[PDB]
């Protein structure tokens, strides 16, 4: 809100958006067409408020718009294309548009179309999804983590309902019962910091490789919940996980903040996992 507005930069013309059918709603997202949004026609994403809204609304979608042009530009975090602010129409804010949706429901889909690797005659696993994109997605995250960290940004609700997908497995950070993703000082004190960020990396990291279910399966999100959350109970591995990743998942979901990783050491971590996944691949490829 202190940030300033460079409108000579953002500031896209109304009439060159033609919206079309809305995505989600809670302000509301539409998917819409916009006329040399960039340097001919592109598909968009819309964020706009409603008719007489709480001028607050307006103040804090022109804040959500002054926090995105502050983070800057990263391949994993959703992109900014502009903003219609001036005076005349409602107030938009502009992003590239993702096809896929969000992750979770994007993994729940491909459940029926997963192998943990590729062999001969691979054109029996086209359009499958296996170990290297699931890592490969956790590794993006963790980037774009790293990203939005090195800012003083704070997600607070980094979950893979808040993950994009685009095209060639490209995926990226977003905001649109979150109980669920809380770490225990954030339930408990309410406090929210890097490190609450990196407890729920590790939530969603589940979600990845649980292909899109949902966490603590069965248990109702009562007191019961965060005493055993508070006394150290962790969720059981997933069933598309490797050793090494739910390891990390732990590693995430440690009760001291401070020995939690950072998301420089995930980043390190990861890139690691995806090139080692990657050569038993080059090696079970190779042999068969
Ligand atoms: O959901 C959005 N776009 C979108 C893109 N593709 C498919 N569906 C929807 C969106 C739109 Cl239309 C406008 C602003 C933001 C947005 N802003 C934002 C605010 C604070 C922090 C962050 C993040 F950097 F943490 F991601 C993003 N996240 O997502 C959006």
């Amino acid at each position: 809100e202190r940030l300033p507005y460079d409108a000579s930069k953002w500031e896209f013309p109304r009439d060159r958006l033609k919206l079309g059918k809305p995505l989600g709603r809670g302000g509301q997202v539409i998917e819409a067409d916009a006329f040399g949004i960039d340097k001919t026609c592109r598909t968009v994403a819309v964020k706009m408020l409603k008719e007489g809204a709480t001028h607050s609304e307006h103040r804090a979608l022109m804040s959500e718009l002054k926090i995105l042009i502050h983070i800057g530009h990263h391949l994993n975090v959703v992109n900014l294309l502009g903003a219609c602010t001036k005076p005349g129409g409602p107030l938009m804010v502009i992003t590239e548009f993702c096809k896929f949706g969000n992750l979770s429901t994007y993994l729940r889909s491909k459940r029926n179309e997963f192998v943990p690797y590729k062999v001969a005659p691979e054109d029996l696993y086209k359009d499958f999804l296996t170990l290297e994109h699931l890592i490969c997605y956790s590794f993006q995250v963790a980037k774009g983590m790293e990203f939005l960290a090195s800012r003083k940004c704070i997600h607070r609700d980094l979950a893979a309902r808040n993950i994009l997908l685009s095209e060639k497995n490209v995926v990226k950070i977003c905001d649109f019962l979150p109980l669920k993703w809380m770490a225990p000082e954030t339930i408990f004190d309410r406090v929210y910091t890097i490190q609450s960020d990196v407890w729920s990396f590790g939530v969603l990291l589940w979600e990845i490789f649980s292909l899109g279910a949902s966490p603590y399966p069965g248990v109702k999100i009562d007191e019961e919940f965060c005493r055993r959350l508070k006394e150290g109970t962790r969720m059981r591995a997933p069933d598309y996980t490797t050793p090494e990743m739910y390891q990390t998942m732990l590693d995430c979901w440690h009760g001291e903040p401070s020995q939690r990783p950072t998301f420089s050491e995930l980043v390190e971590h990861l890139g690691n996992l995806l090139q080692a996944n990657a050569q038993q691949d080059r090696h079970h490829h190779h042999h068969h």
